[PDB]
RNA sequence: AAAAAA
């Protein structure tokens, strides 16, 4: 299609056109940067001005005749000063104007602060990241002792203002939002950190800028990441307390509960078959030695550990894997097939997880706090993330 | 338990047109135990006038007063970013979760208001806000600045100084902006694929007209992959049902991968190539597996098959994928060498589906595609 | 309602 114009989008404030020999936020924009096209967005209050502001555009040069947009509706002057109205009604101009082809200017300098701040948020809460320019005072300094030329001679104030030359002193500073941007970006690692999605914050924490806490709170995350991607144990689930297999039932544990916060049930079947084996190995090979390498003389299933606590007549233990037995038809589903689960089959990994939960808490004595790990982690990281 | 106020102090404090200034009337009403004042340079000269108006309210209302160190340089007061981390700072340091603190937001420069405006809500504090607004309720233009005038004087003659005093204040509850927050976070788990997390967001948020359109969307995602099901924008009539469980497994070990969920997507490459696998054989050799079956089949199995039928392309090529067995294979942890496994087996399982079932460069490209049109009705 | 309650 055609190519990019550059649109000015501006509301109008008590300052435009001119004020005090010099111009207003609008006029100096415009007179920079000579965008193609300008949005202006009035109040009530300033609409009585239009046929001034657009006098004052065309005079800037002599061959720049900008396309204005007189946007409609006009805000309303009992609105114009409330902050979460301002945001919301300047979030729908935004999007009612941006283009991804085209090239935009925000006046972040004219009307009530609540629509300034509404135009410097909103520019990166939604990510378009649009040119954004303020313009100081010719004062360099507080307006105050300081008149509104509104109610003078416009074609005087064109004659006089101090700006009409070519050679004009630049008052416009561009905005670029470094440090709102950072604290966006930390937002969003919170957010992530709080839904335990941990690779995705540490995709943010490795894109910023520095600050006290950052490496260790990068060097926490990764530990996390890289451990549960090898199906390994995060340092922080190694307690010394625990001998090492109950770090790895532990973690096992937690890992599978993630998994079903995050989502991914059907991939649970696999992992509680798994622990629950685990479990059971563990606690024949201490109790019983050899007899697991007597029954070998045929990797056991949990059919094959049902057997042995049979013959062990550990008949509270083989009551407690049953739920779990049970769903071995639904995880031979996600193991051997693509055929889906149904809403059953869905609801026993609920049974299940307070089955194995209650198995580890009573052979291993975890408590309420070791179960915790990640909620606790996630409070300390937080804290740290400002 | 106690009050705290956090105000900037700006040309209109303490007193403007017969009335009070935002900091002295928020003062006036919520009487803060505390009140702590951040100057500028330009406004550190009135500090005098400032707690000699707050002592003025009452006569048994003494606020504590804590002047903030440092002031602001008046060089930087007017400059949004700038103003927003200085501010962030300020709040960091004065916040406590057993105190009830406020926020002035009418007082000093734009960028300043802003700041606070923003931050209660950024940085989940969430604190009463209040703005108070111009006994003009209107343009303060044409309205002069009485901080050369007798303070005394204004004391005294302020329209405010009574008992029943007209209410100026408006309590900020940020509520649209508070939604766009909630939009944002959504948004960004969007982008990085939990589902899930966003559907939590959205299920909390106002209804807007695209709310429940993104809302169904999204659980069919949710609640199909949950279920190991085949979500219904990947049901394309273009393909066999078989085809569609295909392409919907073979995206979801991806969608893992990018989790950083490695770990799963053994076990489901496994499945996937045994599917495939049989797809192949039952197709153009029928009857051959019920033949072989007459002592669920495996990896092993489809590679005798393949022998028998001297597909010995194919069975080269599903090689790295049965030399990963030792690793798909308890609850030791995968070494590093077993990672790149991963890696080689997702391109081989991609050029297999390729050839086998002609999977377009844009059908792989699903949930990326989705999620753009998820995001645009989430702005 | 440009660097100071709209």
């Amino acid at each position: 299609g055609a190519n990019a114009m550059g649109v000015l989008i501006s509301a109008v404030g008590d300052t435009d056109p001119f004020r005090n020999f010099h111009d207003g936020a609008l006029i100096h924009i415009a007179r920079k940067y000579r965008p193609e096209k300008v949005i202006l967005i009035f109040s009530e209050h300033t609409a009585k001005k239009q046929g001034n502001i657009e006098k004052a555009l065309f005079s800037i040069a002599p061959n720049y005749e900008p396309e204005l947009i007189i946007h409609d509706p006009i805000i309303s002057d009992n609105e114009v000063h409330i902050f979460d109205v301002m945001f919301q009604r300047f979030s729908d101009i935004l999007q009612e104007y941006y283009t991804k082809e085209d090239e935009f200017i925000l006046n972040l300098s004219s009307a009530t602060p609540q629509i300034k701040s509404a135009l410097f948020v909103i520019n990166r809460l939604n990510g378009i990241n649009v040119k954004a320019v303020q313009v100081s005072s010719p004062e360099h300094a507080s307006n105050e002792n300081i008149g509104h030329d509104n109610d003078e001679n416009i074609d005087e104030l064109i004659e006089v203002n101090k700006d009409n030359k070519v050679n004009f002193i630049d008052r416009t500073i561009e905005d670029n939002a470094e440090k709102f941007s950072q604290a966006l970006l930390k937002k969003t690692a919170r957010d992530f950190i709080e839904k335990f999605d941990y690779k995705a914050a540490l995709d943010i924490l490795d894109q910023l800028s520095d600050f006290p806490n950052l490496k260790s709170v990068r060097e926490e995350i990764r530990d996390v990441v890289n451990c549960l991607s090898k199906q390994d144990v995060p340092k922080g689930l190694r307690h010394k307390k625990l001998k090492e297999e109950e770090q790895k039932i532990l973690s096992a544990y937690l890992t599978i509960e993630l998994q079903r916060e995050r989502g991914n049930v059907s991939e649970s079947f696999i992992r509680i078959k798994n622990l629950t084996e685990f479990i059971l190995e563990d606690y024949i090979k201490k109790r019983y030695p050899g007899l697991i390498d007597e029954y070998c003389e045929d990797y056991l299933s949990l059919f094959d550990y049902s057997k042995l606590l049979k013959a062990t007549k550990e008949f509270k233990l083989k009551r407690t894997i049953a739920p779990i037995i049970d769903m071995n038809s639904s995880r031979n589903k996600v193991a051997h097939s693509l055929s889906p689960l149904d809403s059953d089959a869905v609801k026993q990994l609920g049974i299940a997880m307070k089955t194995l939960k209650t198995l580890v808490r009573e052979q291993y004595h975890f408590s309420q706090s070791d179960f915790n790990f990640y909620q606790d982690l996630n409070k300390i990281l937080l804290t740290k993330l400002n």
